[PDB]
């Protein structure tokens, strides 16, 4: 669980999408908002972790496939669950 950014609000949707893939987390089907996707980082991440909101949306997907999660592309109002989701994972580190 290498140290994640406090703050990936700063990635974009793709880039916190790959950080998802790269961590192998799996994204559920049936979601595609950019908050989704935020959360899920502080979900997955920041949760057990212990800015994510400036990651692009390419950056945000990178880290979401780090996790390992492949989920559907962020269309343009899941990415926030994704951006809730990924905190989760985050607080696991």
């Amino acid at each position: 669980m290498p140290e994640f950014l406090e703050d990936p609000s700063v990635l974009t949707k793709d880039k916190l999408k790959s950080e998802l893939v790269a961590n192998n987390v799996t994204l559920p089907a049936g979601e595609q908002r950019k908050d989704v996707y935020v959360q899920l980082y502080l979900q997955h991440l920041t949760a057990r972790n212990r800015d994510v909101t400036e990651l692009t949306n390419e950056d945000l997907l990178d880290q979401l496939v780090k996790y390992g999660v492949n989920p559907g592309p962020i269309v343009g109002t899941t990415r926030k669950l994704y951006e809730k989701k990924l905190l989760k994972l985050r607080e696991q580190g």
